[PDB]
C-alpha cells in the first residue's frame, strides 16, 4: 500500500517557467493534483519533497490546496543540508519558506550547509529506501536533472518492485485539452 509518495522534477530552468504567472505552471500543477487525487483515495498519507526549486515546491503547493478536502494529506520536507535557497532569487526563496512553513514534518539529513555531491547521494537513496513509491514530473527524451534520482528508484524496482509514476510531456498535454 502506497501510504508514503516521494515527488520530484525538473527546476524551473529546465522547463523556461520563472514566474508563479503561468499558463503552463497551471497545467502542470492540475496534472500534481489530479494524480494525488488519484493515490489518495488508495491510502496515501504523505507526500515527500527536498524542498528543491520547481517541481518539488509547486507539488507541495499542490498538495497544500487539497488538504481542505483530504485533511489527513501531510507534507514533509526533508532537505539535504542547510540553506540550499541561499543564493536563489528573492520571489524563490520566499516560496521555499513559505512551503517549509506549512509542512507537517521538516528536518535536514545533514547538520551543515552544502559540502559535497555525497549530501545529494545519500538523500536520494534515504528517500527511495523510506518511501513506497515515487511521483516525477519527468519527461525520458528531454531526460535532465530529475534522472539521477529516477536511477535509483530503478535500482530499488528491480529489487522489490518499488512503483514508479511518472507526468510526462505527453501527459502535460492530455492534461490540457481535458
Amino acid at each position: 500500500s502506497l501510504k508514503v509518495l516521494a515527488i520530484t522534477g525538473y527546476k524551473p530552468f529546465e522547463l523556461g517557467i520563472f514566474k508563479q504567472d503561468d499558463k503552463a505552471l497551471y497545467y502542470i500543477k492540475k496534472a500534481i493534483k489530479n494524480r494525488l487525487i488519484a493515490f489518495l483515495d488508495e491510502g496515501l498519507e504523505w507526500i515527500l519533497i527536498s524542498g528543491q526549486l520547481g517541481v518539488e515546491l509547486w507539488a507541495a503547493e499542490a498538495a497544500y490546496d487539497l488538504q481542505e478536502e483530504y485533511p489527513d494529506l501531510k507534507v514533509a520536507v526533508i532537505t539535504p543540508f542547510y540553506e540550499q535557497e541561499k543564493n536563489w532569487k528573492e520571489p524563490n526563496k520566499e516560496q521555499y519558506e513559505a512551503v517549509l512553513a506549512q509542512a507537517d514534518y521538516e528536518a535536514s539529513l545533514t547538520h551543515r550547509p552544502y559540502e559535497s555531491p555525497l549530501q545529494f547521494k545519500q538523500k536520494n537513496q534515504f528517500f527511495i529506501d523510506k518511501s513506497d513509491g515515487l511521483l516525477l514530473l519527468y519527461d525520458p527524451e528531454k531526460e535532465g536533472s530529475p534522472k539521477y534520482m529516477l536511477g535509483t528508484a530503478e535500482k530499488r524496482r528491480e529489487q522489490d518492485g518499488y512503483p514508479i509514476y511518472f507526468i510526462t510531456m505527453d501527459d502535460l498535454r492530455v492534461t490540457v485539452e481535458e
